[PDB]
């Protein structure tokens, strides 16, 4: 049965809500992005309408077979009629094609879902700006002051730098980088760049990023893993065993690896810099885990409700403990008395 956080009242809508049947009374289901924690249910064998994005409706046809008569893909930043509600989707700034809905209720409610997201202070200045919004259904992932990370801007450059140091010392060096799912293609396609080299990996992972409206993509990415200097892998794969073994895969081509973990956040972050980082190294394999997060900051977040005021907050991530559920509730009251909404 569908959890009450995934409902918009006033509405036939559900919200991410594919993994519970048949929704009673739902007439649209809408799906913020692929990832699948929120795609869990769906198949070729789905027959109701899904609203996304244009690049979720890629996703959605090549990867998991939709039929193409039930993908509803919409614009964004644009004013949309479905089911006579006024809808609009935003970019979250979370993985491609992962939007924010703002719903229009006929009542004159108005009801912000933010998906996954990283706030940041663009969103200042979107179509947010123009109107009171009443209830917010806030991704809350990482909502606690020890949740530090630097920005995405800086970790790339971290990782350039590591990356072609290592290189322009040794020319038979080969980097590997950790991949399970759309998000953080920044990491890899960064370091492919300053090494001129296309970026190598499966036929699986080649399919799922032909989805995605990159530009000059053919350009970054190839099937010929022999050809590239720079490897994709399963996220499973980057340890010792693992690299050991993809090592001999190359035919004496290469003599090291350096390989990247970009994980979220790890509680080194509570101690280090990211200037500071190290990697783990066993003999010729090097790793280096990066807090390269795709999901707000305590304070990213904290920002962007206290700009945006809300007046009920309902989350949707952590919600499974009463001790998480009361932290959340603690934190959204000092930032309402400290704001003063
Ligand atoms: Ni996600």
């Amino acid at each position: 049965t569908c959890p009450f956080y995934k409902k918009i009242p006033g509405t036939g809508f559900t919200v991410d809500a594919f993994q519970y049947g048949v929704v009673e009374g739902c007439t649209a289901y809408f799906l913020t992005h692929f990832h699948s924690d929120h795609y869990a249910g769906l198949s070729k064998h789905f027959t109701f309408p899904v609203y996304c994005s244009e690049i979720t409706g890629n996703l959605l046809k090549n990867k998991l077979h939709v039929q193409e008569q039930y993908i509803h893909p919409l614009p964004l930043d644009t004013e949309c009629i479905v089911n006579g509600v006024k809808v609009v989707l935003l970019d979250a700034n979370h993985c491609p094609g992962a939007v924010m809905i703002l719903f229009y209720l006929p009542n004159g409610t108005v009801i912000l879902h933010t998906g996954d997201f990283r706030a940041d202070p663009s969103m200042e200045r979107s179509l947010l700006a123009d109107q009171k919004v009443h209830m917010l259904y806030l991704d809350t992932t990482y909502c606690s002051p020890e949740y530090t990370f630097p920005s995405q801007q800086e970790v790339i450059r971290f990782a350039i730098n590591t990356a072609f140091e290592a290189v322009t010392l040794n020319p038979h060096a080969l980097v590997v980088c950790g991949t399970y799912s759309i998000g953080k293609e920044k990491v890899f396609l960064a370091i492919a760049d300053v090494l001129g080299s296309k970026v190598g990996m499966s036929q699986e992972k080649y399919k799922t990023l032909q989805c995605l409206n990159i530009p000059e993509i053919n350009s970054l990415i190839t099937t010929d893993m022999c050809s590239s200097l720079v490897h994709l892998l399963p996220m499973m794969q980057i340890n010792f065993k693992g690299l050991q073994s993809h090592l001999k895969k190359c035919g004496g081509k290469y003599n090291q690896i350096l390989a990247f973990r970009p994980t979220g956040w790890t509680h080194s972050n509570k101690f280090t810099r990211i200037a500071d980082v190290i990697p783990q190294t066993k003999g010729n394999i090097s790793i280096y885990g990066i807090p390269y997060s795709e999901h707000s900051s305590y304070l990213e977040m904290k920002r962007f409700v206290q700009w945006l005021k809300p007046q009920k907050i309902i989350p949707t991530v952590n919600v499974g403990t009463w001790k998480s559920r009361s932290t959340m509730e603690k934190y959204f009251r000092e930032w309402k008395l400290e704001a003063g909404y």
